């Protein structure tokens, strides 16, 4: 395990990344993953890593964040990597190209990425048919503790944002264990304004009504994914709305439009969302605040700068029931998944926790 980890991180990934533009490297990764061209996921998930949340069993708490598999092309390969859950998307109602290239930038000195993809999406119909082709295979995976999330976006030219999300609920809701109302992309104009109170309550009411109209076996959990750049007022309002409406959970956080002091990469001043190590603590602190504002009663999926067991446990202790990563995979490759899981298990034992469940929100009880 540690053999593969070292070779991937120290030699293979830096070599491959030095040969390819970042978007090409992304596209090839999706293709390789969809073909199962992957190292052995050596790590056996232990009972200590199981989590029950959102109406589902999760064999382990480490998921792939939205953005890697935007169009649902690599789901089975991502489970083969050892992820305990997979989130696809964002998916928009109609197909759209996204922003002009280049739109992805590597900051290897910062272990960070900046992206401005702009919701490049195959669209709901294409993704629906892709997920339908493996719908019963997914039902068995979910029963076995490997749930699927679908992240919903909106088209660039839409006039009625709530209608775009409602279309996504109707089309992909029946194929998902959970849905994500992504109101926090930094790369669609006006999108993050949907996080404001009046707009959010109206939007989320419509989303929940649509979800509630699906047949029981086809009725997903609904989560809201938020930015790391919210004001204190915005956070208080989101918390209020989520509790009022009975939203099932939060994903905390998307990428940041901030540029923390100390970034070294030449491309630091590119427009887009920043991910990876510089986002880590900003995300952990957003988890911590959202957990407090919701009384620990709203499950949180914690995301932003996770590349180790320690990073995962810090998010869990701050309030996350589950975590996701993406950017670390770009530097470490597939062995990062088993690395995080092994390190997390070790730390849980070292800190006296019986399993992940016992550590959720543990910092708030100090
Ligand atoms: C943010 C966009 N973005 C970038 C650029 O910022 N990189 N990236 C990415 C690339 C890769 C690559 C490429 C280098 C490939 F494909 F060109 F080699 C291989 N592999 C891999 C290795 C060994 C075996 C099986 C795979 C899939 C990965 O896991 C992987 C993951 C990734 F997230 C990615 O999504
Ligand atoms: C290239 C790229 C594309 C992304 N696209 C999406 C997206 O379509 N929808 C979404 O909710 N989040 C998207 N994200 C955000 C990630 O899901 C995640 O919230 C963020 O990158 C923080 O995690 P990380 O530091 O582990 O990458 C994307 C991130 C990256 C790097
Ligand atoms: O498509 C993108 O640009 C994208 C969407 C999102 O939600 N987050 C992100 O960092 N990029
Ligand atoms: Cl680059
Ligand atoms: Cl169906
Ligand atoms: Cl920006």
């Amino acid at each position: 395990a540690t053999g593969d980890e070292r070779f991937y991180a120290e030699h293979l990934m830096p070599t491959l990344q030095g040969l390819l533009d970042p978007e090409s490297a992304h596209r090839l990764a999706v293709r390789f993953t969809s073909l199962g061209l992957l190292p052995r996921a050596r790590f056996q998930d232990s009972d200590m890593l199981e989590v029950r949340v959102l109406g589902h069993k999760f064999r382990n708490p480490v998921g792939i964040a939205a953005g890697f598999d935007k169009h649902g092309e690599a789901v089975d390969g991502l489970y083969k990597m050892g992820f305990g859950f997979v989130e696809i998307g964002s998916v928009t109602p109609k197909p759209q190209e996204g922003n002009p290239r280049p739109r992805v930038f590597r900051l290897p000195e910062d272990q960070a990425v900046i992206n401005r993809y702009g919701f490049n999406s195959h669209g709901l119909s294409v993704v629906e048919h892709r997920l339908r082709a493996r719908q019963q295979k997914q039902a068995k995976l979910t029963e076995d503790g490997l749930p699927l999330g679908v992240n919903l976006g909106k088209n660039k030219t839409s006039v009625d944002a709530a209608e775009d999300y409602a279309e996504g609920v109707r089309v992909l809701g029946p194929l998902a264990d959970y849905l994500v109302v992504n109101v926090s992309s930094p790369n669609t104009a006006g999108l993050r304004s949907l996080q404001g109170k009046a707009e959010l309550r109206r939007l989320l009411t419509k989303v929940l009504q649509e979800r509630d109209g699906l047949r029981r076996v086809h009725r997903p959990a609904v989560l809201v994914k938020i930015a790391p750049d919210l004001t204190s007022q915005d956070k208080e309002d989101i918390a209020s709305v989520v509790k009022e409406l009975g939203i099932d959970g939060l994903i905390v956080t998307n990428t940041t439009v901030s540029r923390p002091a100390g970034l070294q990469g030449a491309l630091r001043s590119e427009t887009g969302g920043l991910s990876g190590k510089p986002l880590r603590d900003l995300s952990t602190q957003t988890i911590r605040e959202m957990y407090a504002l919701t009384q620990g009663r709203v499950p949180i999926i914690g995301v932003g700068g996770v590349s180790s067991g320690q990073d995962a446990l810090e998010k869990i202790r701050a309030g996350a029931s589950l975590v996701q990563l993406y950017t670390a995979l770009t530097f470490w490759g597939p062995p990062v998944v088993g690395k995080v899981k092994r390190e997390l298990e070790a730390l849980l034992k070292e800190q006296g926790f019986g399993g992940v469940t016992d550590a959720i929100g543990a910092d708030h009880r100090r």
